[PDB]
């Protein structure tokens, strides 16, 4: 059958482009490219992963890709999958992910008549994906044999160019169908892809006077630049940090810079946002791919690296390193002082217990954010957040897929060391709201040394933080945005045969550095009722 | 009062005078000023606000609030993936015809691809699922046009309801309403005491569309031997009630003379009145593949269904010349019977409790004026399969895709509707119950649809029957591709979910119970609560076998 | 040949749903269903249009289509022919016109990799289509040809059903893709009856309405005929049908204090008009078909489908309507013939008095549709068109040329042995130089047998010196960016298509249009715009 030939043509260039993983949902048809994958999984070739919810699917193989920063495809047939796998498409975009969803139209039946069961379309593949790819139908000619595997080949490394950004430097999810009808040709040797891409590089120098007081802010997707190592730098978690000078979020508002380097996209804290929107202020947007953010408009330059002139006044330096003490001190001792454990008390110990070579994947919401406050060291550690749209949907299967595809690539070293832990710290809501990713059938792969850490306030701790947190909505805010729903987390654990244990803040490190189960959550109660009086003491104590 | 509150109250109050009743609402910062607007009218009884955390099942919630009673249902999110999470339910109900507002924040559309937090296109996120994408204009500070702009936006609030509800079109589904909004997103401390706009007179809607009256004559001779097969979404008709009806269990029925869907094969109708759209038996899916029969589509809007290669004519009423042959009544009467009996007397030779003794047993305690939610997969299939009879009572179930997601929170929605709907009667009697009938896989796949905060309302009278065969009625039944396919393995292993577990989780009342108790049970009443009933799923093959036998 | 039989299925069963013409143009590959439709072509059952532009095209499909009320394929394979049709396509839906785009995708072959010589898409078909309907590849399966052709019948008629409105009452476009590989025919049904018939449906939606309040009518684009309104006070676009008898001219609107509007279909012209309709004070009832109802300003009071009526107009309003009437249809030809120069409102006038029964009048965007109203046509027993849907000035020449088709081919259909009626198009002069183009058609193709183009020619926009940018203020700059002159030959254009053409003046139009001439000829009228803002001031002040 041609269409099997095609099919494992298909695989096995997905194999050498660096796919490693497929995740897939039982539905109304066979999955795209079912009986190949099929054979590769038993080969070993990859692995695959199956789930009954297409939306933690779909977000099980975005941790998949960020885990190791290898291509994923996911691959249902349903009259569901597209409008469930659409939260993640919409991630993978804006956190340029590089995703591959398979799918398999059937030229043969009537479109258009009624509800379609392999695939019932939305309006966002149009607006989200880097490509939309269809082979062809298989044809049957012998006689064509090696002209096909090379069409096939070719497409296919297309689709992958695509989606890892190879030429354009813009990864993001990519469209690949596989037509069939109802109901091994090599590749290039010393298994190489069929067109190979070698390295590219997008230059854009832009000058830049040091001299002039200037305080670095790096967000999601920020580059590493040597040159700007020395100067005050605002690092989001998952920014790498390119040297060693921080500078607190919390101090930011109590300089006065003369000049910002953006460096990748910004999202978080409010002092980050007024500064970027200073008309008097200049900032150069330094980030790779297509665009470059800036809400306000107020940016004079963007590029990908800086040509820089001069360095920092020695008395700009001291006056950064002295305000980035004091937020230090301000949170280290408020904290000390409040008589509640708060989500910031979860994340401060959550960052003590980090070492070297950890993987933290951080919940939209306070975690992300307190990490931050709490001044964690991100040096060493790779730190994965769903920052492209900020969602809290999808990030238990996100962390479950980081820590499968990290130990995977730590395995393949041959080291003898035990995997690498993943630690995840995510607020309750967002616990709750991917629970179902909680489950995992016994024939999948599991993580071995995954803590997903859950730090449970009983409701949305931001909004206290918010204008809707102030004390004259007391009455009111209480619904609908504490939005409180009293989930018994242990009983939800016990329920998909998860360890889980319930433990104070002070256990937490310990608790932590003693393994356990491959999988476990451990939950830390918090109140956020005094959230926004702890955080008006750290304010008032800068 | 600032622009954001200002236009939010005014759409809140519009909504209200469109005849919506309840609203879902998800938290977020970017929808602050229609949350704030919503839970003003909530703490007022305008309408019954429904807080909840997650907007997918939170979607099906709104869809089991529309189908309970039959009104327009919004339900309120924020910008971003928030979204994104409602096209499940969007794709559900344009295929079952809810009247589903979606009711997005987003914010200003230049900000568009400017890297702004949590922005994404979500105007026309949804294609061609929704009857009609509508945007707000932005609020401006500009109080010399304040009654110009409050004209605009409850014109464009009227359009969405129309839409939403088929007023002009005959055809409900689902609406995307999007307002970009921003900062101040909050009420002000000041001015107190401002005015909202004001609507028309008498709390009349703004632009008055009364619902559409679709009417479209077919004849038809009852003469020649004729079966009427009624799916999802079928109307009554009077002058039908005497034909041989195949009747999903949604389907209202017009009459008195049912033909059980094992029946039908081994029957030869020489014509099909095929009412609504039916999708659910296997028999009937056969005959009407098979292009030689005619099939007339008697629907009550314009969409009618592709199922058969030879419909005809489309209508919405029958007019009908002549009367069926009595001997082919008789005939179609026997086999009802024989049918029907071949199904009992094999279910009680058989020694184990399957999901079709369950669904039997919940069929069997029904009574008038109940409400029944099923499963949309096999606790539908063996309802029918079990021969209910469904004449006062309300069947609700998720047919527009029979998707496995929010189940749970649809019967959860239909039962709040359904007392509400009661409430306003003034009877001072009991609510009515509704009862749910959901497999174990699709229960735990929505168990956090059960999650209801404890401030939001709490069905006054759902039992959710819980059929727990630990695994699904997959690989039985059968489907040579699936027992290929490889995503098929994770159902080879029994889950051993424990659902006394999630219901603690969620804070549910559960009982684990015989199936001989599930009577006595649900006369018995208390609030929302899960009845478990262990099922055996090896001998359901060996069940199916038996009941073929015996016709 | 699977797909040879399923073409040849396809074109029967849209031939039994009332197709008679289709629209192709040359391309990189066949037209769907090219061999099954020339066969219908050479056999009389369809009749096919060729042109070489895809953008002239698709508004012939458009002309054939309200010409005479059929639904009309298009057929293109080009890369071109998507981006080509995108104007005809927004106008169809729009206007809601029956238009049929057919496309034929390849599945054996690779998408998405390069340019798309066979369809390169865009975005708008996702907005503008009522459906989008695939027929999927034919099989070899001969044992299942019952089985097929009733599938492929089934489709072709829900294909029909989405464009003419059958059952949605929103007729509209829609894409139908039968995709290809690269005598028997099986039947439909007996007595050429489509395979789903659809009987006719009723939307109805009552509305209660007192006559007693000062009511004025707004009929627009798409207006129904409401027989209890047949009494009031009409403000009618050209292109809604009459109801009754009492016109009342556009220019008095301003002068009346209605106390309540009935608006019927789409309103575009007139601002006093949307002037009223957005007056706070007055009730708006609209009346018209299909999904949607025309509100710009969001004032209305309700809508639905007809009226049901109590009271009746009084007297002294019906007296104080019907003068003020005679007052501004009084000002207007008086103001004209006062008047030195000739104007396009001048032309119109003219082609409004040769007009009669039978005819049918065809108007371009900009003054021309205006224009006929202000010199007050009667429109009864005259077949009125133009593209309100979008308004656009591109297009009018083939829509002209296929309204005319489409009009003397249903007068042929019956027996009458008369010369077939006319068709008159009036257009201004960038309206005919956006078109000129479909004026070429080949000697191989149908051409109207009585079709006239008046072109008053202005030698710009006439339109613009209406508006706040023609205030004298703006004399300097708006001749340029908004007059935009050409100085085109009108006639040198119409030798080289062969296209009978005199330029005359307007006292002489009447006699020309009266006495026939070759099937298709363009009258060239040259008028003034310099005067045009003068001209409409002093029939303000007559007022
Ligand atoms: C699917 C979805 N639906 C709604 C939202 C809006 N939202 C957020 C956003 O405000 C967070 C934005 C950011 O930049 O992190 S943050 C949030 C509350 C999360 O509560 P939590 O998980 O208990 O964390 P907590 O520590 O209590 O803040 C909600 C409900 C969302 N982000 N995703
Ligand atoms: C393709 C396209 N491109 C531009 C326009 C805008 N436009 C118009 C519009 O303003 C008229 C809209 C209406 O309600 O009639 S009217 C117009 C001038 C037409 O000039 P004309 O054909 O010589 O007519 P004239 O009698 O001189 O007014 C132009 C350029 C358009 N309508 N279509
Ligand atoms: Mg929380
Ligand atoms: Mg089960
Ligand atoms: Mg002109």
């Amino acid at each position: 059958n041609p269409s099997t030939t095609q099919a494992r043509v298909v695989v096995d260039e997905l194999i050498r482009g660096g796919v490693r993983d497929v995740v897939l949902c039982p539905g109304s048809r066979n999955a795209p490219l079912a009986f190949a994958l099929q054979d590769a999984d038993r080969s070993g070739r990859i692995r695959l992963h199956v789930r009954i919810d297409e939306r933690t699917a779909g977000y099980l193989a975005i941790g998949l890709a960020i885990g190791a920063g290898a291509p994923v495809c996911v691959a249902m047939t349903s009259g569901t999958a597209v409008a469930n796998l659409g939260p993640a498409v919409v991630e993978a975009n804006y956190a340029r992910v590089p995703l591959i969803v398979l799918s398999a139209n059937r030229p043969y039946e009537l479109l258009g008549t009624g509800a379609n069961q392999t695939m019932e379309q939305l309006g966002y593949f149009g607006t989200q994906v880097r490509a939309s790819i269809s082979l062809g139908l298989a044809e049957d000619a012998p006689e064509r044999t090696s002209a096909l595997n090379a069409t096939w080949r070719s497409a296919t490394c297309r689709v992958l160019a695509a989606a890892t950004g190879a030429r354009t430097a813009n990864a993001g999810p990519v469209h690949f169908d596989i037509p069939l009808r109802e109901p091994t040709p090599p590749g290039r040797p010393a298994g190489k892809p069929w067109t190979y891409t070698p390295p590219v590089t997008f230059d854009q120098p832009l000058d830049i006077d040091l001299s002039v007081d200037t305080v670095v802010i790096s967000g999601h997707g920020a580059g590493v630049h040597p040159n700007l190592a020395a100067l005050p730098t605002v690092a989001e978690p998952t920014a790498p940090r390119s040297g060693d000078n921080p500078l607190h979020p919390l101090a930011l508002p109590l300089l006065r810079p003369q000049q910002v380097i953006m460096l990748g996209r910004p999202t978080l804290h409010r002092p980050v946002s007024v500064l970027l929107a200073d008309a008097e202020v200049p900032v150069f947007a330094l980030t790779t791919g297509p665009r470059w953010p800036d809400v306000s408009g107020n940016s004079q330059a963007t590029g990908t690296r800086a040509v820089t002139t001069g360095a920092p006044r020695p008395a700009w330096l001291d006056r950064c390193a002295a305000m980035n003490r004091h937020a230090i001190a301000a949170v280290r001792e408020q904290l000390a002082a409040h008589p509640l454990t708060t989500g910031l008390h979860v994340a401060a110990a959550v960052s003590h217990a980090l070492r070297p070579g950890d993987q933290l994947v951080l919940g939209a919401s306070n975690p992300v954010r307190d990490v931050a406050l709490a001044g964690l060291d991100t040096r060493g550690i790779r730190v994965r957040s769903n920052r492209g749209v900020a969602g809290i949907d999808g990030t238990v299967s996100t962390a479950i897929g980081a820590a499968l595809a990290y130990e995977g690539a730590h395995e393949r070293t041959g080291s003898p060391d035990s995997p690498p832990r993943t630690i995840a710290l995510i607020g309750d809501l967002t616990f709750v709201h991917d629970s179902s990713g909680l489950l995992i059938g016994p024939t999948e792969p599991i993580p071995r040394s995954l803590t997903i850490v859950v730090s449970n306030d009983n409701g949305g701790g931001i909004f206290e933080l918010l204008e809707q947190g102030d004390p004259r909505f007391s009455d009111v805010s209480s619904r609908i945005f504490g939005t409180p729903h009293d989930v018994d987390v242990g009983a939800l654990c016990r329920a998909y045969h998860v360890e889980s244990r319930q433990i104070e803040v002070d256990e937490l490190g310990p608790t932590l550095d003693q393994p356990g189960a491959g999988m476990r959550v451990l939950e830390v109660k918090a109140d956020r009722s005094s959230l926004r009086q702890l955080h008006a003491a750290i304010k008032a104590a800068l």
